[PDB]
DNA sequence: CATCAGTTCGAGTCTGGTACTGCCCAGTAGTGATCTTATTTCATTATGGTGA
């Protein structure tokens, strides 16, 4: 979806620290970061071609 | 026997080590205008002694 969420969202919906997270998958979780930071990379890019 | 002391497992919490985003201000050098000042001219003004 748009913005994809960040850690920060996904550790508060699961009320989780998000270290409980990070130290047991960090391949999927890096997965969502890569999502996150490419969609926010490619909006910045649109915005910057548009202005 | 059941209490307390020595051991484990995993979660809580901090923090370093590593990379990255969205946004306007501040200083400097041109001009043109308008004063501003240490310094350079344009007249009067007083002092002077002697041959007609």
């Amino acid at each position: 979806e748009e913005p994809p969420p960040t850690m920060e969202e996904v550790g508060k919906r699961l009320g989780h620290h998000n270290r409980t997270i990070s130290r047991h998958f960090p391949d999927l979780c890096s997965a969502i970061s890569a999502k996150c930071r490419n969609y926010n990379k490619a909006c910045r890019l649109k915005s910057i071609e548009k202005l």
